[PDB]
């Protein structure tokens, strides 16, 4: 996978060809994979993501124009890959429009809490596959936010940055996500997974640094997204039915006692959340002591839960997981992200990765892409 | 009440570097000081600590040299004279040695133990808003700033923890101060708006949010060793009880071994076992926002540090008592090694102005105040 220096150079060449000068500021923000703890973040639960070596790099310079001039080199983006617009004012504010990819940067600008924000020129380069479930969106948003910090440093907390980037995805991209993706992109540490408590936003670094251990990401290359807001609504319905603020304050037994207060579908939805939250806490402890096969088994429980109770999996994802579990050296595997496509995360012995890639691909009714990634750092400034 | 900003420090550091070396510095770096909310003298006992990084800071600017020489200048007034120094890099033949001035030992030690090569010569000026000798770990601030600087000359491979241990080894061998890992760890690991619960046995770390406009952290500098003796006693008591460190001992088991240790040694161990338990309790109190409970654990810590560990002094005890009389104050205690230094006070934000007035008026000396938030750890500054 491409490294920051190679990407930074690509962004510099493109900025030169496009604007005639060298960029003055450089910034990067990684993608992410969730090892376990799915569909718990908007339930104030626990998550265990790690930052990927896949990355977004932004280079640029301030302008006197009050204008924003943007260029992205990613081919999978909505055309046109270039866009320019004036800075928002108290009079007129930015508006979500076309091209779609620029809405992510527009939103971060609109909700940035510091002033005065100058105009700027910038080019975007990325090794994060757009729409593949590794949070290219969050990578883009956090990169933009980190870039704006160079033009106009902010005062508030890191959590505010995550919430600023999340607000943008809500209002300008129309996707009501949780804080997880933005948070891991901001808070990742290389050679570590990040156990995130989405109620208190307290953070715990769980070491992930074993040359014998590999994390295999498999993209199903499918994306069937309209049920995510439906699941979010169901969980809230069950929390009200039980007189609770969120499903995090609910454990299985209390859910069992109140079975008749919620719908049958609602009960299965809540059962995943309550069970995933505990599975996540168990996986963090298992990972601290190096119990990889225990962690792998918790990964498979998560997948079963996501497949049957939460119903956000799909045949492609299910087929990928089973093939992965047939390969020797695999500790566990499951879908990651929202579901209905996207990627599969697999914990396995590093030596088994080549064979795992061959076996998974051969038993998959479709084209599969693979990324072998280590735990990486979060957003950072790059000195040019 | 006083606190310089990063840009002001960076600008001050370049002016000094320009006046001294004739060119603009090429590299810039920063590393914060620290205040320990609770968990004192437990770190080298494999215990728990709850520090936060301060807005008080060391900024280092410099550039590589072709000389193979190191040229240093610090503008800190409390620094050992002379504040200018030049010396050659360590070689396979001759290695650096702790000499004079004392302050140069901190950078020399980090240089000697830096794990990467080849290290070029460099010029650098140090500026700092951390009071030297005030208990906010200016030493660790200087070391971590240095380490981050050398990473610019020659990036390292290892982990952040490895960087902390290099800076800790430097303080041991070149400063003659057998400290624990806490100060180096927080200077590298701090995150703004967060305290760091550090398990000094396993090095597990938790970022605990500290971001409440209703809550203020008041640091009081009294403006005023025995440390290696305390570390020795703890080791003396741990072997006597057949344990690797005081962390594996609970209060009741220590009472059984009363005849196995000296009277002083028993009191030392009683503090550690109780401080470790208080630190874990204070972190839990913080998660639920129970500031009153957190303040009480802070005051118990001071009592323990004053009576059993005896690392406080009359000035600190006077500052702590005055602070506890102020309404809105949750608790107060000494921080750092002791025998002087600063006092940390958790209080209602609205009470800060009165607390500073009350403490100052009832203190037999001139006191300095810092109203600080949890700050970020070491970072590179792009010039
Ligand atoms: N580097 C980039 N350049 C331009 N647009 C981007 C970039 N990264 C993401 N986007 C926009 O965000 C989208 C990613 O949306 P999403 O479905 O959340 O995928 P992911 O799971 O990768 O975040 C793409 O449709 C794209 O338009
Ligand atoms: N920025 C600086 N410039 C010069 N000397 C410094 C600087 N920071 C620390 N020192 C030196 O480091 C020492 C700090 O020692 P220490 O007793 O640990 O105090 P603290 O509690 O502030 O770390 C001082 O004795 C002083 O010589
Ligand atoms: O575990 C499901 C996750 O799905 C992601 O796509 C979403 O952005 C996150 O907020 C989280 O809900
Ligand atoms: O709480 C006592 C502390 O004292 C400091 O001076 C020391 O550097 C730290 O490592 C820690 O032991």
């Amino acid at each position: 996978q491409p490294q920051v220096a190679e990407l930074l150079a690509e962004a510099r060449r493109a900025f030169r060809e496009e604007f005639g000068a060298e960029p003055e500021l450089a910034v990067s923000a990684p993608g992410r994979v969730n090892l376990i703890g799915e569909h718990t973040d908007y339930n104030q639960g626990l998550v265990l993501p790690m930052a990927l070596e896949l990355m977004t790099v932004l280079v640029g310079s301030p302008r006197k124009d009050g204008l924003v001039s943007l260029l992205t080199t990613s081919e999978g983006a909505d055309e046109p890959q270039r866009l320019q617009f004036p800075l928002p004012t108290a009079q007129r504010s930015l508006e979500p429009g076309t091209p779609r990819w620029a809405n992510y940067v527009k939103g971060v600008i609109q909700y940035y809490p510091a002033a005065p924000l100058p105009g700027f020129s910038a080019v975007v380069v990325s090794s994060v596959p757009l729409g593949g479930g590794l949070s290219s969106s969050a990578s883009l948003e956090v990169a933009t936010y980190t870039f704006l910090q160079q033009l106009c440093p902010d005062s508030g907390t890191i959590a505010a940055r995550a919430q600023v980037c999340q607000q943008a995805e809500h209002s300008f991209a129309g996707m009501p996500c949780g804080i997880m993706d933005q948070f891991i992109s901001l808070m990742g540490q290389k050679g570590h997974a990040l156990l995130i408590d989405c109620r208190s936003l307290e953070t715990s670094l769980v070491p992930l640094s074993d040359p014998k251990l590999a994390v295999l990401i498999t993209n199903s290359n499918v994306r069937h997204s309209s049920e995510y807001p439906v699941r979010r609504r169901q969980c809230e319905e069950v929390a009200r039915a039980l007189g609770a603020a969120s499903l995090r304050e609910v454990q299985l037994e209390e859910l069992e006692a109140a079975r008749d207060l919620v719908s049958k579908e609602g009960f299965r939805r809540a059962r995943h959340v309550v069970g995933e939250i505990r599975r996540t806490a168990q996986a963090a402890a298992a990972l601290r002591r190096g119990d990889y096969r225990a962690f792998g088994r918790l990964m498979v429980e998560s997948h079963r839960s996501l497949r049957d109770d939460y119903e956000v999996s799909c045949p492609e994802l299910d087929q990928l997981v089973e093939a992965a579990l047939a390969v020797p050296g695999v500790y566990g595997s499951r879908m990651t992200g929202g579901g209905f496509g996207g990627c599969t995360v697999t914990l396995l012995e590093a030596s088994a990765a080549p064979h795992a890639m061959r076996h998974i691909q051969e038993h998959y009714g479709g084209t599969a892409t693979f990324y072998l990634s280590q735990a990486a750092d979060g957003a950072k400034v790059l000195c040019l």
